[PDB]
């Protein structure tokens, strides 16, 4: 949906309206993702202008609006800016941009973020390199310098964000990524490291002086089938919670496995199967604990370019004896999607 | 104001800027609607796409922005999402949609919601069936199945919304509506019932286990004159306040009368007269009390399709001895409207 | 970027994405403007319709979105409506509008508000006549009545805004402005006076019963050079802070000097030099104190109509012995700008 393309600047305003309802037992106190109305809406703009033949300029913004709130004092719950960045792009040297963007481990973790509603549990927001972080300076090179094509690599720097809370805070850091596609396949390497703030060190769960994250994945996005497998590891950069002690902090070391498989049909139904197991290792008091564990059967039906429905059915395999109390119940998600 | 109609999807972005100032005595502590600056602004999008000849898809979102706030810590006061929904529509069977939409009693109560600023006092927001409620699943049939035209009927289901406050909360419920227009006239039937939450039961004002609402109205929207009369009743679903006790809750039974009359001229001035009397019956301690009571003379001048002014003058007839302290003073509202 | 111009109504949606990073020593506790990520984004619409040949109608809205926040509970920090107003315009008598707009001293103080990021320190928001105030009723005349052109004058009325805080509050007031441009030059007179609220009187810093502001400036915006000089004075209308006592209030009398100089080149780099000195006189306990004091060297490079970069380097000349603890450190600002 492009609205203004006149001089050298093309501007498209994009948004979506999603009507969701979650299905769980109880009130969602022991469940994955909860229970009840969780509808929302999105709105943002993407910009692109040509300064000359080679150097271009771009910027993007995106917002999250929530419809499951009331019209009272609880109106802005989960209303937030997902993207806010701007930068330039030259021909062969690459592109620099700055603002609120993703991390460089999301190049690996984004391969299994293809489910209807859930999935991409390892891609936590404000988790130093795996989600949308405010204050990132990213340099991306698409095809090496024109030397070979289908060989992506990027380099990121992270700015110091000392907030009031310890879950969203981070410090200075450096990351990088290497990707390669050929014959419809795909392989991604990614690694990032950042130094912690003193508010994050004083938390009871987790102790350390540097937060390291890495991941590597594969891909078979060709011939209407999708297959991917991400394996990653994380030191001092995983947000955990202890509901038995009411103490929150980070995990010392965490190992993550994600799988996904999809098939697209000609009329437009897309079945999906997925498996995710994230295990936190050597946390204080507990030992080895499993954070995320589910099988998944779901399906997405695409009516056209703009209208869609999806059903997403979580089979939680946490064995209801978790020492962190992560919540172990099955969840069904049924949604209706319009976008432009 | 439609901006993008290219492939099968027409998207129009709509908004308005309203500059309001209320006129009352004192600070609005004993007044209807208050005193001072109450300007605001709206913004949203409406979407419509054709999947094929018969099945279409649609979605809508709307936001309220407030200009009477400052640029300090009180910025988002009364900033909220009014509409957020999405659904499909087939040819003869009807249309299903889900999200944040109106209720099915608003088909009756919307006939007298035609004033410049005020009016539609019975149409409270988050009052189970008479305003915009988040989590509604509505099925609407326009003309019966093509069998007769000018015969509307709808069926709604309400989802359980157990919030932190008791005024916005609700439970599961079922409602329905029947409408009929012929020869420019109109007649609407509407009824809805929902079961209360346990936070609503523990409130001191009002006690009960089910919230029932119904209304029925008439219409003469033809030949540039407007005439309508809504009569409705409500059991356990009316938000009241006791300023003498500082206790808030619901009313046991409430009976509501609304009248309106308008005339449009060729140059564009629209005078208005209205009468609203809402009476709460058998509340604890008080007995029978009158919540809403006013005469009204107002006028709206339309410059063109987009620019307008209106004056709206409340003659409050609450006799300054109300046992709930509802506020009994006259209020003038003067506004300037731009929209697109 | 105009999107809808069809019937008589032209509507343009405008926004920008700015990626900023501030450079200071420490955490910005003794600095001008702070330290760290300060990126943001803007979005709004401007409207214009012709009712007939002479009378037109217009309205505008603008919002501030902040990207330096997280996606947690601190999401809406500094998110606010900058503009919200609407009104009409006739041919020769002028134009009336109402809502949230600027003040009439901003006609004088806006001449030196031409820096890349900083500058316009005297133009405080919600400071009765020098910033964007909610509840203003402004009448502006462009060229006198068609009698002479290049002679602007305006008259403003201020409504009573009794808020919860004393910094954003104000009372009823009257202001006016006179401007004159000829041969590329410019000269502006401006004055405004308003009566204080009782919450503003009870504050320890500053005491008085009326807030008076005035300013007068010059201009040489011709032949690609810019030169301007604003001198203004202010009685009982300047927000000050005492970090040594943790007491906040207003200043009794304040005198302000602003200078600016710019040069535009053909390829698009714009160097800038500026000098601002604001001095508060006869405050309680301190005496005469200097609030704002800096030299400035900065530059803005315009790539095209839509893409730009700027560097802005504060040379703070507060002598680190200020009795109010205003903060005395140098600050560099580096930004990347996209707009449409």
């Amino acid at each position: 949906a492009e609205i203004y393309n006149k001089d050298g600047n093309k501007v498209d305003l994009y948004g979506k309206a999603v009507g969701l309802h979650y299905f769980s037992k109880g009130n969602g106190e022991n469940s994955y993702g909860g229970n009840g109305d969780m509808t929302y809406a999105r709105l943002g703009f993407k910009g692109e202008t040509q300064i000359n033949s080679d150097l271009t300029g771009y910027g993007q913004w995106e917002y999250n609006f929530q419809g499951n709130n009331s019209e009272g004092a609880d109106a802005q719950t989960g209303n937030k800016t997902r993207l806010a960045f701007a930068g330039l792009k030259y021909a062969d040297v690459g592109s620099f941009d700055y603002g609120r963007n993703y991390g460089v481990v999301y190049d690996a973790l984004g391969y299994t973020d293809m489910l209807p509603e859930f999935g991409g549990d390892t891609a936590y927001s404000d988790d130093f390199f795996v989600g949308r972080v405010g204050g990132v300076a990213t340099y991306r090179n698409s095809n090496f310098f024109g030397l070979v094509d289908g060989l992506n690599f990027a380099v990121q720097y992270l700015g110091k964000n000392e907030r009031d809370t310890a879950r969203r805070s981070n410090g200075d850091g450096v990351g990088g990524s290497i990707s390669y596609e050929y014959e419809g396949f795909g392989i991604v390497g990614a690694y990032g490291a950042a130094d912690r703030t003193n508010l994050q060190e004083a938390q009871p769960l987790g102790n350390g002086k540097k937060a390291e994250q890495w991941a590597t994945g594969l891909k078979y996005d060709a011939n209407n089938i999708y297959l991917a497998a991400n394996y990653g590891e994380t030191r001092n950069a995983t947000p955990i919670t202890n509901k038995f002690t009411n103490t929150s902090g980070f995990a010392n070391k965490t190992q993550d496995v994600l799988l996904v498989a999809q098939y697209q049909f000609d009329f437009g139904l897309r079945p999906s199967i997925a498996y995710t197991k994230s295990k936190a290792k050597d946390v204080e008091g507990i030992g080895d604990v499993d954070l995320v564990n589910y099988f998944e059967v779901g399906a997405t039906y695409y009516f056209n370019k703009n209208m869609s429905t999806y059903v997403d059915y979580i089979i939680n395999q946490i064995d209801s004896d978790n020492k962190l109390g992560v919540g172990s119940d099955d969840t069904v998600a049924v949604g209706i999607v319009y976008q432009f």
